[PDB]
């Protein structure tokens, strides 16, 4: 289809204790005894939606949906504490062996197409097929494009705004700037910092201004989304080689994938969804024209959809 599937409701749900701090939430929607997917969700901080749920046929996939850790209903809320790369790709297969499934199509944007790969390239037998969107291998050059010189100079206006908190040395180094305000002792500073740093994000999503970015001020969601991003973006992903994602598709390059990406999404370059498609010829790339980096946009939404239904009904 073009669109989402109607509004439904999680068939289950729960929190799963990780055992060293961490209550994960989770979801489970669709069908009980049909075709096993999971969701990631992405941006590093963000959380599900019950849309998420909208995005796979409901008499035929079994989506399992969870909030990463710190986010979203997940409990120990804004937590940094134990909250890396490889804890969440833990997180992932415990929720796989509750879940009780062998193997399940991995469905991830953004960060999200990031935690899909790193848990594909170190689990490869319990992924069934891929659809990745808004490909994010966290590079240097790709951090640097969204937080220090890149995005900038499409909406000068904007970063202004990011910057403006900033003294002058400290603008050399946006990310840094931020890490120290987001774990102030003071939370009025940590705060005002992140609702500087979600804003942006949620403003230059879209292709068109829509007013739904507003939901990134959102005080409890911009402090957890902020310095979580922050948080991994600082570590850089936790991944030792720049390009340890890319260098490192061979071993799933035999997992059927479709990779969907907007020509016009400012926060992840197309230049990225290219590079993954370039060392990985048997996945189907779809550079959504005239689109930018949401799931939601038209174009993309409609490929994720095609994707969604092909890979189920096959």
């Amino acid at each position: 289809l073009r669109g989402l599937y109607p509004p439904l409701a999680a068939y289950d749900s729960g929190w799963l204790d990780t055992g060293d701090g961490h209550r994960i939430y989770w979801e489970l929607s669709g069908n009980p005894n049909g075709k096993p997917a999971v969701f990631i969700h992405g941006g590093p901080g963000g959380g599900i939606s019950p849309h998420h749920r909208q995005l796979f046929d409901p008499e035929r996939y079994k989506v399992l949906l969870f909030d990463q850790r710190g986010c979203g209903r997940s409990r120990p809320h804004a937590s940094l504490d134990n909250n890396t790369t490889w804890h969440l790709v833990a997180d992932i297969e415990r929720l796989r062996e509750m879940a009780g499934v062998e193997q399940w199509l991995v469905f991830g944007g953004s960060w999200g197409s990031t935690l899909a790969l790193a848990y594909a390239q170190t689990h490869p037998e319990r992924v069934s097929e891929m659809v990745l969107r808004g490909i994010f291998t966290l590079r240097k050059q790709r951090l640097h494009w969204y937080y220090q010189d890149g995005a900038s100079r499409f909406f000068p206006e904007k970063w202004e705004r990011v910057l403006s908190i900033l003294s002058d040395d400290e603008r050399k180094d946006v990310i840094a700037a931020y890490r120290q305000r987001l774990t102030s002792a003071d939370p009025q500073v940590q705060l005002e910092a992140a609702k500087l740093w979600s804003v942006w994000e949620g403003e230059t999503v879209t292709l068109l201004p829509s007013r739904e970015s507003a939901s990134f001020g959102e005080d409890d969601f911009a402090l957890a989304f902020a310095r979580i991003e922050n948080h991994y973006f600082t570590h850089l992903g936790f991944l030792e080689s720049d390009d340890q994602l890319l260098r490192n598709v061979p071993l799933i390059r035999h997992i059927p994938a479709v990779i969907v990406h907007g020509r016009y999404d400012m926060a992840c370059q197309v230049q990225n969804a290219w590079d993954l498609a370039k060392a990985w010829p048997e996945a189907e790339l779809h550079i959504v024209e005239g689109a930018g980096h949401s799931y939601d946009e038209p174009g993309i939404l409609h490929q994720l959809m095609i994707a969604t239904d092909r890979f189920a009904g096959k």
